[PDB]
């Protein structure tokens, strides 16, 4: 037994080994355009990523995560909804089987095909580590993904899942860009919630884009291709990685833009 995303250890199960499944704070959420405050105080996003220095991608049997080298501050989120600087550790995504699923965030009640997520952690708590055992140690800036035109930023990653097709593969993956994964425009939703997997921890300061960018049908298709299980074992298709909406509680989420 280990959690995933079938039928007998998908999120309806998690709780049973991670009790914070039920918590307060947990993500991700429905965002209620109609619900979501303009808040005059919130400042740009700061994405300063020039001096990024991607490492390795590996596929953890549950999505494939691109890996940054977070020893210096040369990938950093400042700004938005944040106080201090918070650097970049790894990306992911979460897809679905079909293109009318995927996000994990939805959008009064929309769900897109996928959605990105660029995990950064608190420079103040020193590691990520002693971040995520702080109520403000992380900052995760979701992006949503749309099927139409082509990503052009994304598609070195499309072509080296071939390479981590099943969990525990990793490849070499350097030089990769995280500037080419972003929208044109910054506008945000922000929130305070956890990580979507388990541990499910109540760490994140979630940074959402409003505007979603657009990948091509033969882009996700490839996403699709990847597995859950290690080599040798049953093929299990890698699709439908994402936790559904959770309960909202006594939180408000605020909007850059008006
Ligand atoms: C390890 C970690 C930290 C923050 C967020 C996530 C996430 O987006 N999980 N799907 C994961
Ligand atoms: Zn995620």
């Amino acid at each position: 037994h280990h959690w995933g995303y079938g039928k007998h250890n998908g999120p309806e199960h998690w709780h049973k080994d991670f009790p914070i499944a039920k918590g307060e704070r947990q993500s991700p959420v429905d965002i209620d355009t109609h619900t979501a405050k303009y808040d005059p105080s919130l400042k740009p996003l700061s994405v300063s990523y020039d001096q990024a220095t991607s490492l390795r991608i590996l596929n953890n049997g549950h999505a494939f995560n691109v890996e940054f080298d977070d020893s210096q501050d040369k990938a950093v989120l400042k700004g938005g909804p944040l106080d201090g600087t918070y650097r970049l550790i790894q990306f992911h995504f979460h897809w679905g089987s079909l293109d009318g699923q995927g996000s994990e965030h939805t959008v009064d009640k929309k769900k897109y095909a996928a959605e990105l997520h660029l995990v950064h952690w608190n420079t103040k708590y020193g590691d990520f580590g002693k971040a995520v055992q702080q109520p403000d140690g992380l900052a995760v800036l979701g992006i949503f993904l749309k099927v139409g035109s082509a990503k052009p930023g994304l598609q070195k990653v499309v072509d080296v899942l071939d390479s981590i097709k099943t969990k525990g593969k990793s490849a070499d993956f350097t030089n990769f860009d995280p500037r080419g994964l972003l929208p044109e425009s910054l506008d945000y939703w922000t929130y305070p919630g956890s990580l979507t997997t388990p541990p499910l921890l109540e760490c994140v300061t979630w940074i959402v884009l409003k505007e979603p960018i657009s990948v091509s049908s033969e882009q996700v298709l490839k996403f699709r291709k990847l597995n859950f299980n290690g080599e040798g074992e049953p093929e299990e298709l890698m699709v439908d990685n994402w936790r559904p909406a959770q309960p909202l509680k006594n939180r408000q989420i605020k909007a850059s833009f008006k």
